[PDB]
DNA sequence: AAGCCACCC
DNA sequence: TGGGTGGCT
């Protein structure tokens, strides 16, 4: 039971409008790893945005944690589009609560929504940080934070430090896991978009997983 | 906005 | 494999 009455108010208000019918297949997408109470996104923030109609910044990790602890996916979803709400407040500090964010309930939906855009944005602001954390992820073999290694730089497009971005994924590219080797495919490929010959000339001449290489080069390999 | 693509199988 | 699909940059 949380503590806090902004979620005790979300836990409510989300509660009674839950559909039932909606939960089964939500929870089958997510593989069974969640209950669901049946709420899209839309709903979902529709609803949230009736409970903020926002609490002190003092309180946001409080409010974000007692969510995550919550069983229904929704509340985690529902505490990342509340941390989109304290983005000027968010900094380096914050990267060890991110982490604790990324290996508790970890699934795509979750990890995908932290890292391109919190963990992106702090890391762009102190680029000195990231061997402090990014060799730390990649030797966890906890693959959430190896997906994190590979996407906080997803949408940097010409911020992208290229020899850091090859490096990681080096040092990644035996992985067994899909999430791991589609998220290469994926970051090479979105990488692409902005510096094409680069990531040609880089999967022409490195290992990388069939199912990596092939999403990488989807849209581009008609140009050589 | 919506063009794109995570996920699913 | 690539269509179905819901949501993000």
């Amino acid at each position: 039971v949380p503590m806090h009455p902004f979620v005790k108010a979300l836990q409510e208000h989300f509660t009674a409008h839950q559909n039932p019918e909606k939960a089964e297949p939500m929870a089958r997408y997510m593989k069974n790893h969640f209950l669901f109470l049946g709420i899209q996104t839309p709903e979902r923030r529709q609803l949230l945005k009736d409970i903020i109609q926002l609490p002190d910044q003092k309180d946001f990790q409080i409010i974000i944690r007692e969510l995550w602890d919550l069983p229904e996916r929704e509340f985690q979803a529902a505490a990342l589009d509340i941390m989109q709400k304290y983005k000027k407040h968010i900094n380096e500090t914050h990267i060890p609560f991110l982490e604790e964010l990324i290996v508790t309930k970890s699934w795509w939906d979750s990890v995908d929504s932290i890292v391109p855009t919190f963990l992106g944005d702090i890391f762009l602001k102190h680029p000195e940080l990231i061997s402090a954390y990014i060799p730390k992820w990649i030797a966890s073999d906890n693959i959430w934070l190896q997906r994190a290694a590979i996407l906080f730089q997803l949408k940097y497009k010409q911020k992208m430090d290229e020899e850091l971005l090859f490096w990681i994924i080096g040092q990644l590219h035996s992985s067994k896991e899909f999430f791991i080797q589609k998220a290469i495919g994926w970051v090479l490929r979105e990488y692409a978009k902005t510096n094409p010959d680069v990531v040609w000339e880089y999967v022409q001449n490195n290992e990388l997983a069939p199912l990596s290489k092939r999403e990488a080069i989807k849209h581009i390999k008609q140009n050589y």
